[PDB]
């Protein structure tokens, strides 16, 4: 069975046993060197409609929680940028750190934010998600940096029924959740093709990272740092620092939507 984790002893240099392809040629994150990055006029406007979104349900799974959402049909999409036609959302979630100077997965000239949201999509063509799984080009991923400053208003729901999900295998109703909320004014953006970056990290994610971070507050990303990785009545394991850290870029180019 899976047993990777974020520790020292299961932690991303061990994945690489079970999953081998954690030393692949495009796994993610990496470090987004933006004066390396080129400007891409060939990029199309990049296209987030989520005003149809239903959420339906948070899951704490152990390694994060995910806010997931009805992908039964076209209801939240991502199109536009370097996407070849339509990727549906099918869930959200983060990563975050022990403190506020780390827990990004990506970084920017090497610096760390607090945390990073991924809305996560896969694409229509390939019918599901399990089979958009098996192609190079089957996801999106949507990444946005977390920094600690004012509150978020759109996040304090997710905040607040953090509680009644705090170990692993735990769930709750979710529903009527707009992620629009949490996105920053910016569509600003830097793209490159990679990987999950959790086990089984598979090569399928044209990643979409936005410039802009959201600023969240102390007391929100704390309660983040509340959760747990171990189950009901287990030892108390705190669900923080659950990011990889960069990955060698490889034979890829990072393109910039902006100039
Ligand atoms: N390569 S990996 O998936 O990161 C991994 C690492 C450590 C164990 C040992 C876990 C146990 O005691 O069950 C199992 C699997
Ligand atoms: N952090 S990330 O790259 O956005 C990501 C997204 C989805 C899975 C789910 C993988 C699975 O279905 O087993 C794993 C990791
Ligand atoms: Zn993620």
């Amino acid at each position: 069975s899976h047993h990777w984790g974020y520790g020292k002893h299961n932690g991303p240099e061990h994945w690489h046993k079970d999953f081998p392809i954690a030393k692949g040629e495009r796994q993610s994150p990496v470090d987004i060197d933006t004066h390396t990055a080129k400007y891409d006029p060939s990029l199309k406007p990049l296209s987030v409609s989520y005003d149809q979104a239903t959420s339906l349900r948070i899951l704490n799974n152990g390694h994060a929680f995910n806010v997931e959402f009805d992908d039964s049909q076209d209801k939240a999409v991502l199109k536009g940028g370097p996407l070849d036609g339509t990727y549906r959302l099918i869930q959200f979630h983060f990563h975050w750190g022990s403190l506020d100077g780390q827990g990004s997965e990506h970084t920017v000239d090497k610096k760390k934010y607090a945390a990073e949201l991924h809305l996560v999509h896969w694409n229509t063509k390939y019918g599901d998600f399990g089979k958009a799984v098996q192609q190079p080009d089957g996801l999106a991923v949507l990444g946005i940096f977390l920094k600690v400053g004012s509150a978020k208003p759109g996040l304090q729901k997710v905040v607040d029924v953090l509680d009644s999900i705090k170990t692993k295998g735990k769930s709750a109703d979710f529903t009527n959740f707009d992620p629009r909320g949490l996105l920053p004014e910016s569509l600003d953006y830097w793209t490159y093709p990679g990987s999950l970056t959790t086990p089984p990290l598979l090569e399928c994610v044209t990643w979409i990272v936005l410039k802009e971070p959201i600023s969240v507050s102390s007391e929100q990303v704390l309660k983040f740092r509340k959760l747990n990785f171990n189950g009901e009545g287990e030892p108390e394991e705190l669900m923080v620092d659950n990011w990889r850290p960069a990955q060698p870029l490889k034979n890829r180019q990072i393109k910039a939507s902006f100039k």
